[PDB]
């Protein structure tokens, strides 16, 4: 089980979840499982689903155990229904170990599994915090933790069209250069703080608290890079400015419609570079992470457009502050360091770049006239 074991042990993409291998119940039942930081719940499709190609089936388990206790999830997106129960739960291409874990088994739902996205449940890699129905049902990677000798850490390495995750270490050949490192605030998403943010080197000139109107989060099971409002209105105007030699419909920036141009034309070089400041680990001190638009720019794999290469606008609007979804996590490796409530950025392996430009991560940045940016 070791790192090397590990590596592109994820498939999928940013629009439909990147999902890793697991088992669940006794003999092994192989499902493909979400991979999750922004919920903590490990939850499995238990019943037939339009969508499943399969289903955790718990009478065919002789260590499944009941708990007696239903679940259930509405959210604004959709919802779903479980029962909750224990059984025993292992990562082929992860650790060499199998755990005794809480598995939420879906036994109804609305809008929660997607066509195509090739996954029949969650790995809710968040804290004990958000849980559901409580903070009392244990996560898997706290169950993993606490029954095997596995370091407090996991990190990942998503690849735009898979990726890894490796967990309990850093594996070195996943990035280049240095590893920056932004505290965790409060451990419950995975909640860090945004200090500045720059349009190709243009500074939003926001009070920094605006950027985690009213948290920012880490989140893999998130596609796009979401703003809150006041935020997000000057991202848009401000990329359409540096954008201004072509008009996109409405539509467009709204997320609802696609861009194309025909295949290989993508007139890159309009496009502006987004930098998010993040928080150090010394007071006023921060690193920049770089979002190149072959980032924010997320393409839209169809057979019927394929004469065209087509695109979704990858940033939207929110009202539950930033989500740094998998566009953003794409093209770094983020160490999600619990040990040391800390996450860590560094270039990918598999990271974005054309011949002018390349993501960055980059620091450090010195601000003395700073309040705390901490919503
Ligand atoms: C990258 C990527 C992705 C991706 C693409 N399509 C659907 C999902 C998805 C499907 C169902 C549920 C969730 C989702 C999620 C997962 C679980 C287990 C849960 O209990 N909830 C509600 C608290 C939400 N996980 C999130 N991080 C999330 C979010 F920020 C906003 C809405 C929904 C979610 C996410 C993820």
């Amino acid at each position: 089980g070791s790192f090397v074991e590990m590596v592109d042990n994820l498939r999928g993409k940013s629009g439909q979840g990147y999902y890793v291998e697991m088992t669940v119940g006794s003999p092994p039942q192989t499902l493909n499982i979400l991979v999750d930081t922004g919920s903590s719940n490990f939850a499995v499709g238990a019943a037939p689903h339009p969508f499943l190609h399969r289903y955790y089936q718990r009478q065919l388990s002789s260590t499944y155990r009941d708990l007696r206790k239903g679940v259930y999830v509405p959210y604004t997106q959709g919802k779903w229904e479980g029962e909750l129960g224990t059984d025993l739960v292992s990562i082929p291409h992860g650790p060499n170990v199998t755990v005794r874990a809480n598995i939420a088994a879906i036994t109804e739902s609305d809008k929660f599994f997607i066509n195509g996205s090739n996954w029949e449940g969650i790995l809710g890699l968040a804290y004990a915090e958000i849980a559901r129905p409580d903070d009392s049902l244990e996560p898997f990677f706290d169950s993993l933790v606490k029954q095997t000798h596995v370091p407090n850490l996991f990190s990942l390495q998503l690849c735009g069209a898979g990726g890894s995750m490796i967990i309990g270490g850093i594996d070195h050949s996943l990035y280049t250069g240095s590893l920056w490192y932004t505290p965790i605030r409060r451990e419950w998403y995975y909640e860090v703080i945004i200090v500045r943010v720059e349009i190709n080197g243009q500074d939003l000139k926001m009070d920094c608290k605006e950027y985690n109107y009213d948290k920012s989060i880490v989140d893999s099971g998130t596609t796009n890079l979401r703003l809150p409002k006041k935020v997000f209105e000057a991202a848009v105007k401000s990329i359409k400015a540096a954008s201004s030699t072509e008009k996109f419909p409405d539509g467009f920036w709204l997320g609802e419609q696609l861009v194309c141009w025909q295949a290989g034309t993508t007139p890159w070089n309009i496009f502006p570079v987004i930098s998010l400041y993040l928080m150090g680990e010394v007071t006023n001190q921060s690193f920049r992470i770089t979002i190149l638009p072959q980032q924010y720019l997320r393409p839209v794999e169809d057979v019927a457009t394929s004469q065209d290469d087509c695109y979704k606008f990858a940033i939207s609007q929110s009202s539950t502050g930033t989500v740094m979804g998998a566009v953003i996590m794409e093209g770094f490796y983020v160490v999600f360091d619990r040990a040391r409530k800390r996450i860590g950025f560094a270039v990918s392996a598999c990271h974005v770049h054309d011949e002018f430009r390349t993501a960055a991560v980059e620091g450090p940045f010195v601000t003395l006239d700073m309040e705390d940016c901490g919503y």
